[PDB]
RNA sequence: AGAUGAGACGCGUUACAGUUAAGGCUCUGAAAAGAGCCUUAAUUGUAAAACGCCUAUACAGUGAAGGGAUAUACGCUUGGGUUUGUCCAGCCUGAGCCUCUAUGCCAGAAAUGGCGCCUUCAUCGUGGGUUAGGACA
DNA sequence: CGTTTGTACTCCAGCGTCT
DNA sequence: CTGGAGTACAAACG
């Protein structure tokens, strides 16, 4: 009777297979699932916000340019230049201008100031009030509509859509007063909490009946405070927690960033259990728990498989009855770095703030005088190795403090970057870490066995360096993270870094050390 | 005790062009030094920030009329684009519908009204959606 | 003897406030 | 962070 145990946890997960008829342990290990982080969806959303904001800005500039060319203010006129230069800084409008407003922000102005400047610029440009109000509407116009009321939806519950806490507050406060020792005052406290004209009499209850502080905190939270978040209300479990009618509805995939680690568990399950073992019962309810149950009954080839509810994690897995994951080379990941690099005359350069460079990077700056002032300022202050300069250290200023804030910028040269990583998209130049997708081994003439890199097809028309390939017969092609053997060696090796002579790793028994062997001497396992 | 999602505000980066300041080099002058080129920094303007894939039976603007909780959609059901070697998440969207979910701003105590918004028509144009994230090959 | 690949070493990567 | 860059150093085949 083979039993599979899942010790699912947050950072680590134990896996074990035990035969319960003899207490014989046949398989056990522990692992992590989390990649680098699955919170790079936050950086994806930040880039999505930057991209959509830039698209909206380009869209509005296009529309306002079209309208002003329709009126007659061509790009030669000073009126067009004045209003069109103002359109790049609209100013915020969520906060209405009236000491507090001046101490709030020091840049971006405000929408009313900007549109007052538009009124001034167009009354200097002989415009009518119709044209001025149309330009005012173009500045105030929304292009991508603000739809953020019910976007994500906690859904209908067979156990464990749903409405906001904003709209069903009466049910929550009733759930608070459900466990009170007084009956006739329940509806009175209901009328007291929900009415803002009856706010004062609620505080009498906490001294009259000596309730717990948690109860008082909950009542004050319901008192027009906890307005955010969705409750669990649906057609079922409106007010109760009855566990009847199991498996009434299907299960959907609404739990983002948890699928990643659940299928990371199921990857080693599929790779190490199903080809070799047959399990009669699996033991590990939450949405992820239900999803994981459905995925094991999908993968095991049995829709009715019984699934029921740091070496100590592996021990707990054995009682219930190494290996890290990481990736950035997939098709879903970033082609190239976010901040573009200057690539002139074969020299790779980037501006940086003076306040960012630290003591370990003394002599990378191009300009000599500011380099010297940087190192004397390093010895002037306590800013030793690894510390970036502060604004208080910027109070002893560098040359020509900026108009907007007390910093200064210098060019610098970037190491760890070569001509093979350069791609140019439009006018920009970025570096990439996905530029190799495979190693093509060629043999030609008398048997000259040599290898080339397969450049990435998505970027192949954008590389600055032409892709070197002479003619030959392609006999072999490797990819990243493959199993590979070495000519003249008995062990099995795995590729960590590829290109020319790929960097290969021991599949077992390594201690962090690496070794390189050319792809000519290489063959898969 | 966190989840992912919508929309902006800005700072940073890159390209091209302009102005100013400092330094170096070169030509010339009788000389003071005049001029030209380069470098670095400040500042100003414009443009780019996935590659791509799909869409013109689409998208967008203007004008008129009607509707607007009895209704619409950020909702439900079922399809489509992103989509690929295969399946998805997220976002956008076609048709029908209101079981679940949500419904903005101004005024009027309030009933309610006016804006935003949706639909139809006319006219004008080329624009629009999604792409830095996963999993199995 | 004169090249030619394999090894250590150092370094590289967008960031704030709001509703 | 992972996938890779340049750079100084070394031992081996042609």
């Amino acid at each position: 009777e083979l039993v599979l145990g899942i010790d699912y946890g947050g950072k680590y997960t134990g896996l074990a297979v035990v035969d319960r008829r003899h207490n014989q342990v046949l398989y056990a290990n522990r692992l992590k699932m989390r990649d680098d982080v699955a919170g790079i969806l936050k950086d994806r959303r930040k880039q999505r916000g930057i991209r959509r904001t830039a698209q909206t800005k380009k869209k509005r500039l296009r529309e306002l340019k079209n309208y002003l060319k329709s009126i007659g203010y061509n790009e030669s006129t000073a009126t067009f230049e004045t209003v069109y230069s103002l359109a790049h800084k609209r100013g915020y409008d969520y906060a209405d201008m009236p000491q507090e407003w001046e101490e709030t922000k020091r840049n971006s102005r405000h929408r009313k100031e900007v549109v007052k400047d538009v009124h001034k610029a167009m009354i200097e440009g002989r415009a009518t009030e119709e044209q001025i109000k149309r330009v005012e509407r173009i500045f105030n116009k929304q292009y991508r509509p603000k739809r953020f009321n019910n976007r994500i939806l906690t859904k209908c519950k067979v156990e464990d859509n749903t409405p906001l806490r904003k709209n069903v507050r009466d049910l929550l406060i009733e759930n608070i007063v459900r466990f009170f020792p007084i009956e006739s005052e329940k509806d009175n406290l209901k009328d007291a909490v929900l009415d803002k004209n009856r706010r004062e009499e609620v505080k009498s209850f906490f001294r009259k009946h000596k309730t717990d502080e948690h109860i008082r905190k909950q009542v004050y939270d319901i008192a027009d405070n906890k307005l955010s978040g969705r409750t669990v209300f649906c057609k079922e479990h409106i007010l109760e927690h009855t566990e009847h009618s199991k498996e009434e509805r299907k299960v959907f995939r609404l739990a983002p960033s948890l699928k990643t680690k659940i299928e990371n568990v199921l990857a080693v399950i599929k790779d190490e259990i199903l080809p070799k073992f047959t399990v009669n019962k699996v033991v590990m309810a939450s949405i992820g728990w239900r999803y994981m149950r459905d995925r094991l009954r999908e993968s095991a080839g049995n829709k009715k498989l019984p699934i029921e509810r740091t070496l100590h994690h592996a021990l707990d897995a054995v009682i219930l009855a190494i290996e890290f994951k990481m990736d950035k080379g997939s098709r879903g990941s970033a082609l190239h770095d976010r901040n573009p690099l200057s690539y002139k005359k074969g020299i790779i350069t980037r501006r940086f703030m003076v306040t960012e460079i630290e003591c370990g990077k003394e002599d990378d700056v191009i300009s000599e005088t500011y380099r010297e002032k940087l190192k004397e300022a390093f010895k002037r202050f306590d800013t030793k190795k690894g510390k970036c300069l502060t604004d208080k250290e910027a109070k002893e200023a560098g040359f020509c403090i900026k108009k907007n804030e007390l910093v200064m910028s210098l060019k610098c040269s970037i190491k760890g970057t070569g001509p093979g990583q350069m791609i140019r998209i439009n006018n920009n130049v970025f570096k990439t870490n996905v530029h190799n997708v495979g190693v093509d081994v060629y043999l030609d003439e008398k048997g000259k066995k040599k290898a080339y890199e397969r450049k990435n097809p998505r970027l192949s028309k954008h590389f600055i360096e032409p892709p070197p390939q002479p003619n030959g017969r392609v006999s072999f092609t490797l990819k990243r993270r493959d199993m590979v053997t070495v000519e003249g060696e008995d062990a099995i090796y795995r590729i960590k870094k590829l290109g020319t002579s790929p960097t290969i790793e021991a599949v077992v028994g390594s201690d962090g050390k690496t070794r390189t062997v050319s792809a000519t001497k290489l063959t898969k396992a």
